[PDB]
């Protein structure tokens, strides 16, 4: 009870890259005549991420000297990495010719595993990251200067000045998108383009070299960085959270110059950006934010035994539920009780919270049992004259069905409960036909990219079959499922309508 | 008890490279006509694994930090390495000539010592390892420019650039396979291939160097890494691990030029792949994973007095065993009885798990007995009105028969429990002609990889003899055994049948 | 009680290399002509081995972490290392000239320090060594290049590539033989032979400098090595080790070319091989591996008063011995009574051992005397209704007679206990005329390499006299004693009998 | 009591180099011509040796993880190293000419300062030593290589080796003698001979360098080193020990060459070796041995009342002394008596040692008073129904007479205890004329080397006077003397008496 306390659970981050995605030109202006094959295989997505829900600070005690807010850690450490991101276990590549004339197309690296922590709206704040700010190393300059006196007579005077600075392969790049988020790039630095990644300058042998490909390249690298957050002390609402585990697969390229056969590389090779993004809303008034952990009333009657509470006020005793924190109460260093759901409010022995004395049922001094600034009949159980319901933990996560992009906003769902569609053989908006939301316990929103433009849900099949969206023009199919309702969310962008959020139990 | 539990084995790993096996050519395109002679003598594979069977977290504890899961080490650290790899204890060699014209097939070396660890499905995931994703070093880059003022007039402006980075002779090179397994290549680096031992350029004399060949290479060398899984927190199922102590044995080869005699090394060289696989089946309804030590319910009545109970739900008092899981009970910090066997479910003193209180038999305040929220005269014994059963060690390991590849599922056995083989003079599959699975304690599976291609189950020794198996066709015979049934299990990849596991006890 | 047991007891390792040994050849080609000179004076070996017999694991506790195994430890560390190798006191040599026409036979120095660490069968297993496999160490290289401007125009692009890396004098080379042995060599690398300890290339003066010859190669050198194994849990048997201290005498060489007077070192320079050998036979039942120290059964009737108990159950009060393990009882977390002797079966109150209950007499809760789940007449002392007896200390150590190599076999003494030499002028065979095996407290074993070849017990004097053995075709003699029966050993490699064993007390 | 006993004492060391020692030759060929002049003034020796006797194990303790033997340190450390050897203060010098044309016999300096601990039989052994065998440091190369491509065309192939290694100016060269000995050498390596501190190579000026002529050289030099021995665990004896403080003095020497005026060393430099050595007796039946303190068995009758007991076996009251070993007992974890003077053998209540009970008078559990498994009337105080005697320090040492040197043997004192001298103009032998040994509290043995050669005990002058040897035909006059018997000692090489010691008290 005297440990901070936090909500921990890993988010398992899963996305294999298909061929069909894979699939890019193999060539720069050669694309039609060299064909298209795939760049990246076994290409799997598994970045374990580590996101808690803490506060830093305690409760009740006079004497603050660390700010009271709520910090919010969406973060990798050394305990948990995850397998990593994946395009090819090995450097497979194919020559081509003309019909620059030589291409390359090496099995894809990646400029920058970006990671973009996005929060919409200024109910909370960023606090503080891990990397502190762009780390800056210190730098050291050298200068020499001489004459020679030469007697063979000879006098120079040379002046060089020196520099030397800590570069790394894959450096971090941090950027703060507002005051509720901060994006982490690791661009390339140290071999960065194709062109550095060139091994000689003036035959015809493979030119780029495996050595100075690192294995963090091509093979795996797991992610690594921390966001903490910051709000009012007296916070409420709901924001929707943009964990990204984000890629930006690219084959090499390299081409030789009629002149000496030189190979260069070429800056405007295409990044393609793939990703896998997660969500999960959060509410302030969480029982995580409490800062002492939760003691209950005992119940001597009968079997199942702890104060299951309403918002009427009235006291009931009924059966124990883990995760209902209405079974369970706060103590507090002001000597009241505080139950462990509500906080913002608070048990009143006279109502809302104040600093009054009679709120007090203190425990026995020696023994444990409860005394009197609990006697009741076995009939009624009703007020008259320890252990833990872990509400600590967070619920199932509910994955999300297509893409996160753009303006977004809470729908509310129709008395009849049903999800209108409006959308034809181009998609424009969608809304809460009609689709009936019930005696589905498994949705199968097959979709990608359409063909029009822009990354969309362009069919959500609804299996009982309400196939509500199109399939005729639609890109790289990038499928997804949900298993099993309180509401609907929805992330249209602009004019189209991508994501969508089922929030169940 | 207020310990992690585990449960730690040493999987002893052998395997003897026999010279039949290691009979490679003596040469690149004079292979007939150079012979053939063994390159690796006394070659012994013994890398003692430590594999442990673990979680990350205690039990019952409100104030969740670190996530829960299920870690699996399957790892080599300090105290357990195992002698090692061998090829050969000293860099033998013999010199040929033209019938490149020179060949010196030095005794082998080998380019990676390659570990492969993979589990099929997806009931787990991973989420660490040790060598902390492929690790990067920071760099440094220095520049200098200067110019000279010489009166003799010279001004010469000169600018060099430095680069300056940490390279190791056996590197750690890591590529993760998918969200439950990854793998582990030491690629060489410094002193790559034979072209890179080379040792001068432009007499007759041993071109390949001893110094550079280092220890590392030929004498011995030691695993060390570790991978740590993760899995959801009520995950029950079976999957069958591919533990691999794999090299990548292969002679030097060098050979001179018909100009100047230089020695170019021949980047072509054959690799031949040897191997030793270990696999374990885990069960994660293991009690490892409760989180607390198990305390048994003493009974004072007769010798042997410890409660042998069945899933029926009835309790008869019976004899105590160390390994039977269901004696012991663990305790728990709501304060009911959790049977040692299974967490899963929990006792009930009213059931499935719940957070009832008449679930309680809690200890005696002061000496160590039971009270109530064991009354039972001697000839029940039964309900009315501390010792460890360790369960947290595993049983004897059961070795594999041929080689572990493709795709793997678990067979039944049938009603009459006949292995049947449809395979002839080709391997085509095999099943659970008839074996009769009963009166032989001791298999004995002489087998390799068939002439017609691939590694198999080339055939089975079935000593009381039901020989199901062909031998006229076989190419390097790798035999092993298995002495001593539950079921059976098969590796038959696409169309070759080449491992099998019996789990015995 | 709560630390782990041992056996630590030093091994007393001596060996004198008489000028007799050390006489080698005083030139290449002109041995006969430079006639034979000693080349090491005072030449003594001691160095004192550290070997203890010691597990990794505690007894009785669940949470088994650390795998359960029997860590063999045969090793040098800081606080025992012994005086040391020696050859000569300081590098003394002689000049010579033709009858390469000048040689140096400096007192000799050794290419290797050598250590053999070997045991035949596989009832046990090797685990870790200390310099951690063959350590690597970072190397780093450096990559520079630049181009000038000058105006006098030059303009000159120079690339220069950098590679360091640690030498060490006497580095350490690990060699594994098997799953149950390693051997070190310290093979020279930093001024490796007489070519290398070269001082000038283009007078007579003597050409091998004294600053590059290091104190480790001719005063002294101190072993430093750890070999640590395992076993099975419940494994028993015995096997044979050898520890070896073993050197390679060496003279250097050093001669001129008829040309300039180059200095060519000898790459072909005869090094001599010179040993001294221990073995001490393990007997896996030792009570060194119980893991809970001893605690005897007191009894107040009679002075000398500790149970000294044999194999068929009875129980008799008689005196008490301190290395008589059966005198002492282990004490367990079941809360049992094992015998300090034999916790491979346990003592039983109903046997074979188990998980019963009535197996305990267990203390008093306040003072020191035995309660029950020792109430005797003085008469009798039975069974009706602390202190240590230090078994965890080796006996003396009997020292091995001849040499030790090739296949080892266990020789069963015959009923007649006689010793059979079936040897002639030349040695064929031995095993159990006929020797009689009593009345002599002191053997004389003097020996040698045999004229024939190889190295052999080529004599057996049995003074009470019994000269077993031939004298006059034998090489340098090396002869040894032993002081004083069970059984006897033998260690006859193929065809030639060397080593022989005698089991006392 | 739970400390590790020793015996400290500091062992004085003092030996002043009077000029008619220091006196050696001004030149090399012209040492008649440049006459004779001392070389170090005020040149006295004090090396405060620590010498202790102790132990590397406690006492009655299972589970021995440190092996069991008797260690003796003879050793420097930092709070005992003594103002240190001298030969000048400055670097005095004067120069010579001819009759190499010219000297400088520069105020001495030594070459090393080397130790010899040597002890004559194999009663113990040697363990370790503090430099932890000859010092190897770590060395690095390093390798370039680069070409240039210069236009003004040039291409030039440069490649260039490194080598770095830390030298010192008073390195340590350690050589060990044999299983019980080890010397200790600080030859020069850096700046050794005269040659290497030569300051310039092509006006007459002082050519020897003062500031490379470090103060370790000619101010002061204070040792540092450790040994430590080794023995068996019931070892017994007596062994004379040889701790020497020793040094080689000898005149730096620089001429020049009839050519350029080039100042040439000489590496042919007379370097006069003077020592002084000590010598301490052991008897390893010390109570120092034992393991545990000394514990008394207090009596209350009378005033001075602790146990004086021989070795006949009956036990009488008497007074107390401080160094009476046998007016205490030690207490063991077997719970019985042993004395404070023998434990090789032990108190039995019946001895011989053994395992028995009754052996115990174990102390009241409460108060500090004996009890039972001491009555006696005041009368005789025998056995009938705390405090140290610390024998753990040394007595007064006896310093040596003459030189050590040569084959020990330890003579006999005869009958009527006469010394013979059997020695005339030249001294052939001694042993044990007449001389009563009785009367002398004070003896002066002044000799030194006899002129016929050797170090001798060339004249022992006895007074009361008994002039036993020589003084026409001595060399150099190093005079000792001995103030005020048990027995005598000789030091006899081959036919040269030198050195002679008297054990008292």
């Amino acid at each position: 009870t005297n440990t901070l306390p936090h909500v921990a659970f890993y988010i398992s981050v899963n996305r294999a890259i298909s061929d069909e995605e894979c699939t890019f030109n193999n060539s720069w202006l050669w694309k039609n005549e060299k064909g298209s094959r795939p760049f990246c295989k076994d290409a799997n997505i598994s970045l374990i991420y580590r996101v808690n829900l803490e506060r830093s600070l305690q409760a009740g005690i006079v004497g603050s000297a660390t700010p009271d807010a709520k910090i919010v850690r969406i973060s990798l450490d050394d305990d948990s990495t995850g397998a990593g991101i994946h395009l090819n276990d090995q450097l497979g590549y194919r020559q081509f010719g003309a019909s620059y004339f030589r291409e390359w197309s090496t099995d894809a690296i990646a400029q920058d595993y970006r990671f973009v922590f996005n929060a919409s709206n200024n109910k909370a704040q960023i606090l503080k990251t891990f990397p502190v700010d762009n780390i800056n190393e210190k730098f050291e300059r050298k200068e020499v200067s001489g004459f020679e006196l030469g007697v063979t007579a000879r006098a120079s005077y040379t002046q060089s000045r020196w520099l030397t600075y800590n570069t790394q392969d894959y450096r971090i790049e941090r950027n703060a998108k507002n005051a509720q988020a901060v994006s982490f790039t690791w661009n390339r630095q140290q071999y960065a383009t194709a062109e550095s990644l060139l091994n000689r300058s003036t035959v015809n042998t493979y030119p780029v070299d495996v050595n100075r490909i690192s294995p963090l390249s091509y093979a795996s690298f797991v992610p690594k960085m921390d966001v903490i957050y910051k709000a009012s002390a007296t916070e409420t609402g709901s924001t929707d959270f943009i964990i990204d585990s984000s890629v930006n697969i690219r084959p090499i390229y390299n081409g030789a110059y009629k002149h000496h056969q030189f190979y260069h590389g070429f800056e405007d090779t295409p990044r393609r950006r793939i990703t896998k993004s997660a969500s999960f809303t959060v509410d302030w008034d969480h029982p995580v934010f409490t800062g002492g952990r939760p003691v209950n009333l005992q119940l001597a009657s009968f079997n199942n035994r702890c104060i299951q509470v309403d918002a009427q006020g009235r006291l009931a005793a009924n059966t124990c539920d883990s995760q209902q924190s209405a079974q369970s109460f706060i103590y507090d260093q002001l000597g009241r009780y505080v139950s462990a759901s509500n906080t913002k409010l608070c048990l009143d022995g006279e109502q809302p919270c104040n600093q009054n004395l009679t709120q007090r049922w203190e425990w026995r001094k020696g023994t444990d049992e409860l005394t009197n600034v609990l006697g009741h009949d076995k009939q009624t159980g009703e007020l008259g004259l320890t252990a833990y319901t872990d509400v600590f933990n967070a619920q199932e996560s509910s994955p999300i069905l297509g893409y996160t992009q753009g303006k977004m906003n809470q729908q509310r769902v129709g008395q009849d409960h049903r999800l209108y569609v409006r959308a034809g053989a181009a998609i424009d908006a969608l809304g809460s036909s009609s689709v009936d939301l019930s005696g589905v316990k498994s949705i199968t929103a097959t979709s990608g990219d359409f063909q029009y433009g822009g990354q969309q849900l362009v069919a959500l099949t609804f299996t009982y079959q309400q196939t509500v969206g199109s399939k005729a023009y639609v890109t790289n199919a990038h499928e997804d499922r949900f298993d099993l309702i309180t509401q609907l969310k929805i992330w249209s962008d602009d004019w189209l309508v991508k994501g969508v959020q089922f929030d169940l139990n």
